[PDB]
């Protein structure tokens, strides 16, 4: 569980934090609303692992594999096994229209997988968007009783390096790899005032990627419910946001600030963007098309 | 209240956060367990004020004025009125053995003061230490029903600049002004293994000041209860920690990491330490003796 009585940490030996030395000199490591921005060098994973293990934390990972995207599951799950929350309780939730096409991946102890059969929409845009409805529906069902945190990701990806408890917080978004260095005017927010996702050119903190968000079950339920309801209003008004669920995610996170923001280490495409000096690790990356 | 359903922030116009520009290049702004370290330049107070006002946050401020220390109350309260949580609901709790010696200070709207009569101990050390017992006792009483957060400070001080909602979090400590640049071996932790406050020379993150700590009512109750019980064990074993309540505070915060750490802007002595370049503001300072 979360916010529960917490026992004392054991004696630990680690380097003393240096008050007069910035942990990074090249990047912003805290938002103006005092949310950590997670980069390599900002955290001691040993301290964090202790804190979260002592709370017997369970992390749910949601992934949608509809139609041809079932092909991405084998690599996704195999690499998650080597890099995602290793040492902690993990529950994978695979949403699919083809339960029989889910590969039999060998899981480490304390880790489990559930196949959730859902309907397949025709348009790739609707498949992508209706994740919000499907996540919200299963929150008020399975997730509240089974996991402490939910992490919601795209399937056409692989883990290449550590993704662990440093990301866990009531509500998080991830800096989109294409726009972390862009000015807000250049962000591809929905710009039509007729849409619920609308953000004016003088507003916005970051451009968050639709491919990687999460938080506590309660906060993820709230986010997904709000995005789905906003998308239903748009549909009733005959408008579809420029970047679909991602546009609505960005509107939500503008109005409800995330309690952590993940750096582009956590959402990357090496083929398109290379490997900049600013990224000490590439953790979760696009699969070459 | 806290952790309650939160409505959307309104449209706000402010400078875009700069991902590729550190907010400070001279100091550590986040702990290795991902707690913000609060310095000027790390936060946008307009965003934070919005977030906390929308939750109708009430802050309790505890202060002990025993025996001759009643003389410090007038300046303490007057300066708190100009700098402490202005715009938010504030409840001052003045613990004293002389209710009649509490000065009549004019308060802004939405701010109130309660005088709590307590016994005066002979030794200044016991007066200082027994704050832990007295805060814990009043938590399980008044504080839980009246405030969302508690801030616990020394009285022989004055506010000189903004102390606001940027400090609020489940549990916070403050970097002691004498030791923020010191190595852990030099910290004046309790070093005798016979004391409950004992910390070995290879452990410790920071040296926190006993003069400024706080958090949610629940977390402050836990801290104060734990420190009082540890002090009672020490007394039974015929040992008194080198720096009294401060030694126990440091042991507690080592084993239960704070969710924010305040910079020495929030706890300073200009007479003894001057005004270093690293401090852009002096917010809460010792009164010249
Ligand atoms: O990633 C995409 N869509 C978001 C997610 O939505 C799910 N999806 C989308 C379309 C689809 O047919 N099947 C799916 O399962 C997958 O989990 C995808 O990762 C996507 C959409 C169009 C083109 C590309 C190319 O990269 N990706
Ligand atoms: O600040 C001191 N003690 C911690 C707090 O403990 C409370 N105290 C202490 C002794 C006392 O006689 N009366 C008090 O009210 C005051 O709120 C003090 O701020 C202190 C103790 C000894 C010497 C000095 C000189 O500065 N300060
Ligand atoms: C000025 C520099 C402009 C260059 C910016 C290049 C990144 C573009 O990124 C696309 O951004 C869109 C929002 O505007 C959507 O999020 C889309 O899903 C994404 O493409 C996805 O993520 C990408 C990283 C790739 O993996 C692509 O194949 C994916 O479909
Ligand atoms: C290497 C540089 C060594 C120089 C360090 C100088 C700061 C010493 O600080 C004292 O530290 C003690 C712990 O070791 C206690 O917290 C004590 O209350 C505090 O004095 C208090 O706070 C001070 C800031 C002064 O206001 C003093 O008058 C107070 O009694
Ligand atoms: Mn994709
Ligand atoms: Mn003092």
């Amino acid at each position: 569980a979360i916010g529960e009585f917490m026992v004392s940490l054991p004696r630990m030996v680690y380097p003393q934090p240096k008050v007069l030395t910035p942990c990074r000199k090249d990047v912003l490591v805290v938002t103006p609303w005092l949310a950590p921005i997670v980069w390599e060098g900002t955290f001691n994973i040993d301290i964090l692992n202790e804190q979260f293990r002592l709370q017997n934390t369970t992390i749910g990972l949601t992934v949608f594999a509809i139609k041809k995207y079932v092909a991405f599951l084998k690599l996704f799950l195999e690499t998650a096994e080597k890099h995602f929350m290793v040492g902690h309780r993990v529950h994978y939730y695979v949403f699919t229209d083809q339960p029989a096409a889910v590969p039999r991946v060998t899981l480490g102890t304390g880790r489990q997988l559930s196949v959730l059969e859902v309907r397949a929409y025709k348009r790739w845009q609707d498949v992508s968007m209706r994740r919000m409805e499907m996540i919200s529906d299963f929150c008020e069902r399975r997730f509240l009783s089974e996991v402490d945190y939910l992490v919601c990701v795209d399937v056409d990806m692989e883990f290449r390096d550590h993704v662990g408890v440093e990301i866990l917080t009531p509500l998080f978004g991830t800096l989109h790899p294409g726009f972390y260095g862009s000015s807000r005017e250049a962000f591809t927010y929905e710009r039509r005032p007729q849409s619920q996702a609308y953000i004016p050119k003088d507003e916005g903190d970051f451009y968050y990627g639709g491919a990687f968000f999460g938080g506590s079950v309660q906060e993820v339920q709230r986010l997904t419910r709000a995005c789905h309801q906003a998308m239903m209003v748009d549909q009733a008004n005959g408008i579809e946001a420029v970047w679909h669920d991602e546009s609505h995610l960005n509107k939500y996170l503008l109005r409800h600030k995330p309690t952590k923001v993940l750096s582009p280490e956590y959402l990357w495409d090496q083929q398109l963007l290379g490997w900049p000096a600013v990224l000490r690790k590439l953790r979760f990356t696009a699969v070459p098309k």
